[PDB]
């Protein structure tokens, strides 16, 4: 309690103490805790995460790390702390999950923060409304479990989630950081209504609708704000009037959020998930613009991704279990696993949503589309093995979470998952041009390139999946150079990342610089107005309280 | 221009003179008129609007009024005025169209303050990109005009608009207003990516992916950032990295916008519209709890809209044409108009969209669907008269304007409309519930209830249309006793409006009370840190710099 | 000492414990009692008041409450405290009593305040002169109390006080908060004459003539100005010169009342009680009528209040005790009670006041006016029974205080009292309008209406009466819905409240919103320049120094 290994800045051991000790003295001994040795060295798990850092370190492992972390039991919580926060000019990172692994997880952008595990005590269901098609829900609700509600209300056969590549991340956090998901349900932003803020000041804030309050009622006289029910329409409409303020919310450092209202799909009466297999390298480059008018005529359902042949693989087994050679894969052993699988260079999975009379006709179309590609080959998961990638994609593109890609976070002995994501235009040209590069590069790094690109509907997220070596400096080094590198060459052609890693976000930031990071400066002026002191998750999407030396800050 | 009828605050005289002169030293004498005198009693016409107030004046005429007006030429313009407006303090109105008619028109919040016609000069299609599917705009494109450049360019056998009841409106504004049509490109708001303003320092900006710069290249350069072009992901994707601002952007005074990309909608390959008539006034319940689920599994494509009869009356003849009984109609008189008319009680518009197989099932499933209410009666454009609205709403719901609707802003002598717009649950009860409060106000105030609900996704927004005579002041009076009376109960009931005119912002906000104004006074913050002068729109969404006396100011 | 329950705003432990230590070292450990745990569950009495909250408990009962109390032995000591308050911005909860029950009793509107038990040590009569027919007081002398030292000083015969219903009450906390009680000199904040307050800078403030000061002389030298005695006029006259600023005094937060100067009432040579009983429910329309000309005639000498029936009932017996039925009584089995105690529906209460000749001629005029109610009948005290609430009420009317209308607290099992006190007008109608609407709303409440018609001289104060039980959360929660409720209405049809419970203050105090809060906000803009720091009861009357969230604080 009394000495951890970092303080945040400007700030003294005994105001660490005091500022520490008031909050031990309201969350319970047990929601803190405090990093006062190295012996933190404990990484973590997927299963159960450290906060403390990040687990998949490209830093220094202790270059990004709390001071301590706290668990608020409740939002009154949150506020309260807050305010120390506010009186000390300690700052906030705030976290639901832990889960932002291949991003930085728990740990906080500047050293010595407070990290607020939000989801430890705050797990909860809030609600789950069918006639709405929604639920409701704390940072702590991660996927399995609002699945496992649904499972437990018997609601499955009437609604559905929307799950990412992952079960266990919080279905609120990834909202906010714009994560993505396989059903129509696939754009999780986007599906939210309604939500739930601490703002800096300590003051809670919900948005849209959820500012028109619910009327009174007997029942619900004297209730914290907090606890207090939301309005009708709250839900269902996530505009309101005037200002539409939420996306001050998403990956921004604007507030602690408390709660989230995300939409729910109903369960579509059909429902079929398949896979197309890409036999050429360069098969990439036709299938998009194959893919492209498909998904705007909305004959795509879901979201489309194209996987590279080694993600399955590595979904499969190590690179190791494939060819023990320290160098990155030939353009020819691939082919050859490409066959050992029954898979493509390019690897095309989807589903098909609602009444099979309307199933049909579209899969005809995307059959019949995809057709004009040689050696093109269609799949459904009974088609194949049981170790299937397929197989688990069929409870992906359904709302059923899995667990299993994880597994190619193995590739290397000391797995660790890094991602690059510029964002590019739905053409196979673009698709491909891009692609050259980034490929190039992981060469050049000794890397294996491994990625997809999920199809947008009119843009797509190109996935660059990196893993390295935790534990080979030689290559994390390698690692930071290439991503840095990329993050130049994809801007250099256009191309913007949309998520990073902590260490990543200032050069990401940066790209964005239009007419002098008229856009930067404009959210600093925000930030500042909001956050006077800085408290909340300063330098985040690279974005820094005057309280922060850029000079001392950026990288 | 030397003394216009109405100064805004705190000026004086020769100030007004001297930066109105200064503008005239830049934008010409022909981008400025000076309002000196009452002869400017002059309203309009939808047909060339009057930018200097409220054409359906439901306060004093001249009670919301500029103080002279002024077509920037460019966007260095505007950023010169901004300067200005900033030197004077003089605050500013700006407008694309001039049209949001039965919401305030050109008509400032502030009287006294300049009006800034965008429109005037700004009217370009900057582009059109069919492999995107998207536009790119500036405030002056109205929807015609954007459909005719489509027409010229022999386009249209691609891409589809997406308009609202009326052709005029700019396309730009509407959407920043968060305004509707009728497609399933019909949320206008959402149709946008990547987007552009001055903001109040008279600093440019461009949002998410508008951030990231198109690369150099030898053609572009030395061109001010203004006619810089984009990014290629500018108008595809609406995010860019990081805090989410455009909301900040809809429906406030956060900023001047100059342009920005919409979304278009491909050709579909197949399009069906249609009618089907509602009998009892009740019908209105199951039809609700009909379309519900439709919407939500998607069977219902656009955005269904379900009118009340006199609305399609209204848009036949006017009130007297029907029926010379100065207080409104019986709920007989209707039925029997609702006969002579062959239409129903309710009257539910929709459209198929895309290939026949899909659209023939569909229809199966709705027209199989609305036949549990008894003399229900289905129909195609066709099927019915010359004069018929279907027949309008079939252009419409495929993106072409229309100028029809407009008629039943006849109703009465002096027409003026004024929408009130409570937004409700897509729920026949909930509707019903609404719809009662709605009807015995307007009964209360010598009113006929005329009203629609269109369908929103999870959410549905109930227009009442109260036309009234612009002339007699006892009626004026009626109404906004009635509006402000509607405003309460509507909350009493937990349903918001979510758009208003100039007159009613204010009690808007309010009803938005959550948490104390907590939402309110956020913004508040914002507008200050960003309009530390209060130039730019003050009073927009009820939304007031320190500058301004809330006590002053509000209604 | 150590570790209260709660904390005042952004304040630190250790600050606490230092600001409570050196008060400790002044006002004696005796002086102060620290709020350690929850222990504290002893809710008190009426004998002996629990100082740390809400007695009656509407909210959570621990949810308005007190980090510690301390009793100022002295003004001086008041005047260091408030240097505290103010070096640790730690503020105050002054009270003289601890009998604002049914208000809120001794609880802060903030909790982790500090309550200012002024009334414990500063128990004194300062002076009681005859020759001006006035008292000058400290808090704590209590009703009793003034009323004892004159039966000691054998004044009573020639000068008398002025009761509230209870016994108890802080003559002086009373008349600042506005109270009401029964003779000519009924309304008492009236009948004050020269005050003495600390203000917030902790200087020291005499109102009126009372900053008049006392000639100089040889034994007045030396004294602290807090026990220098008062200028001859200074309490028989209120305003002195220039701005009469008591009022700013009164049921606001400007300042901690050290002294009052109280008007006596002479012997009157002459006094008779009376009641003049109601027999239909209706009949309080045209009494009102009637008790409206005779009062602004001065027929009506002191406070005519017009009781409901069960009042007495109450006063005379448990609910129980008349009918065991969980529901409220029928208007049946009142009329079945009214008889049973001989009473009417209504029950008028008043005296005649001295010289039998003027009081013969008074009651003729009384006594005849009522006349044209039918079934009225008259009485003095010695025509009804021992338990007689009008015997009594004959002690009351002439200054005597009892205690005995505490019994109907007890109604309910656990009974808690908390009024509400819309005003209207003397007009029977508006009564019986007022009434309705009152009742209806109790009913909604389960609840008893229960209250009475208090006449001012131009207006009606209607107390509402409203029992609970303590401890049942469903009942309270419909305490707490039907009061806000009851002020909704009351205001819609234009009736104030005039006093509340902490927890309405707010409420309350957004009724009187002419001209956008103009009111509310030049108050607040008062007590931010004397209250720079908000130590002195921030948030009462609904007003809040700036250093208070309006959206973390109202309610
Ligand atoms: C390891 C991994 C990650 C991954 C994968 C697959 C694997 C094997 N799939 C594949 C993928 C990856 C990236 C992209 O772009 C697409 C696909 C994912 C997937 O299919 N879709 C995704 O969107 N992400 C995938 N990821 C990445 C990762 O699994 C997810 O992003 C997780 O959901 C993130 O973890 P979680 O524990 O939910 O988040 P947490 O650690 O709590 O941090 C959230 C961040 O947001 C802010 N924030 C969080 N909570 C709050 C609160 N309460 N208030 C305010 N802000 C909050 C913080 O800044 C925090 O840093
Ligand atoms: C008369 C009428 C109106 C109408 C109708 C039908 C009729 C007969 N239909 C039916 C309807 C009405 C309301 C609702 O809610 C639904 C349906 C409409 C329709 O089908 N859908 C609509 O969305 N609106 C309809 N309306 C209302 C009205 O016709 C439209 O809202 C117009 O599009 C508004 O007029 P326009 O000329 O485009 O706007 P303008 O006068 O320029 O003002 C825009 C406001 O937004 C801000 N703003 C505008 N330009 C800028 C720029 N450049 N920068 C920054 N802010 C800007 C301003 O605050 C301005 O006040
Ligand atoms: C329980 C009850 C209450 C009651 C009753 C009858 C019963 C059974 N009678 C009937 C009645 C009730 C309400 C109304 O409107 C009319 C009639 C009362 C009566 O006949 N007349 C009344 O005026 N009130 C009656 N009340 C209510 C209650 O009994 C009285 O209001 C008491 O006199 C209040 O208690 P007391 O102990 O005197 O006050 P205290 O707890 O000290 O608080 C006073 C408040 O004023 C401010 N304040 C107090 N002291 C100071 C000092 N020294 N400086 C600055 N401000 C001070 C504080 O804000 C404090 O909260």
């Amino acid at each position: 309690e009394f000495r951890p290994l970092t303080l945040p800045p400007k700030l003294s051991l005994s105001d660490f103490n005091e500022f520490i000790q008031d909050i031990i003295r309201i969350v319970g001994s047990e929601n803190v805790e405090v990093i006062s040795s190295k012996d933190q060295i404990v990484d973590g798990s997927y299963m159960k995460p450290t906060h403390t850092h990040d687990p998949h370190h490209v830093m220094d492992q202790d270059y990004f790390l709390a001071s301590a972390i706290v668990a608020p039991r409740n939002v009154a919580d949150v506020q309260s702390i807050v305010g120390l926060a506010n009186k000390f000019s300690f700052p906030l990172w705030p976290i639901s999950i832990g889960r932002n692994s291949g991003y930085g997880g728990a740990a906080p952008r500047v050293s010595g923060s407070v990290v607020l595990d939000m989801g430890k005590n705050m797990n909860r269901v809030l609600e789950v409304n069918v006639e709405g098609a929604y639920c409701v829900v704390e940072p702590g609700v991660t996927y399995h479990d609002l699945h496992n509600y649904l499972e437990a209300n018997n609601l499955r056969d009437k609604l559905w989630l929307d799950v990412p590549d992952l079960g266990g991340g919080s279905v609120l956090g990834n909202a906010v950081e714009r994560g993505v998901g396989y059903t129509p349900y696939g754009d999780h932003w986007m599906m939210h209504s309604g939500m739930e803020v601490v703002l800096a000041n300590g003051e809670l804030l919900r948005t849209g609708m959820g500012a028109l309050p619910d009327p009174k009622r007997p029942e619900t006289m004297g209730l914290k704000p907090e606890d207090q029910p939301w309005s009708k329409i709250a839900h269902l409409f996530p505009y309101g009037f005037g200002p539409y303020i939420d996306g001050l919310f998403s990956q921004s450092n604007m507030g602690i959020v408390t709660k989230i209202g995300i939409w729910l799909m109903p369960n579509p009466r059909g429902y079929q998930s398949y896979l197309i297999t890409l036999p050429k390298d360069g098969d990439l480059k036709q299938a998009v613009d194959i893919i492209r008018p498909l998904r705007l005529g909305m004959a795509l359902q879901n979201v489309p991704t194209i996987r590279h042949i080694l993600l399955d693989a590595a979904v499969l087994g190590d690179k190791r279990s494939y060819s023990s050679r320290t160098e990155p894969l030939s353009d020819e052993e691939l082919d050859k696993i490409a066959k050992q699988l029954n898979l493509g260079r390019w690897n095309f999975y989807g589903a098909l949503y609602g009444p099979e009379p309307i199933r049909r006709v579209l899969w005809e179309t995307i059959k019949d589309a995809f057709s004009a590609i040689p050696g093109v080959k269609f799949y459904f998961p009974e088609d194949t093995p049981e170790n299937s990638v397929l197989r688990v994609r069929d409870k992906t593109m359904q709302g059923i979470p899995t667990y299993d890609e994880l597994k190619w976070i193995d590739w290397l002995p000391n797995g660790a998952h890094l991602f690059f994501s510029p964002i590019a235009k739905v053409s196979g040209e673009d698709a491909m041009m891009q692609y050259a590069v980034t490929k190039k590069r992981c060469q050049e790094a000794g890397l294996d390139f491994i990625g997809t690109f999920t199809v947008g509907m009119r843009e797509m997220h190109h996935i660059v999946c990196i893993v390295f070596n935790k534990k080979d400096l030689i290559q994390k080094r390698k690692v930071q150079w290439l991503m840095r590198t990329l993050i130049d060459d994809c801007a250099a052609n256009g191309w913007g990342e949309y998520r990073t890693h902590l260490a990543f976000m200032d050069q990401i930031m940066e790209t964005y610089n239009w007419n002098n990071s008229s856009f930067l400066r404009f959210n600093e002026v925000l930030k500042n107005a909001v956050d006077p002191n800085g408290i909340i998750a300063p330098g985040k999407s690279g974005v820094w309280p005057s309280q922060y030396s850029h000079v001392t800050w950026k990288l």
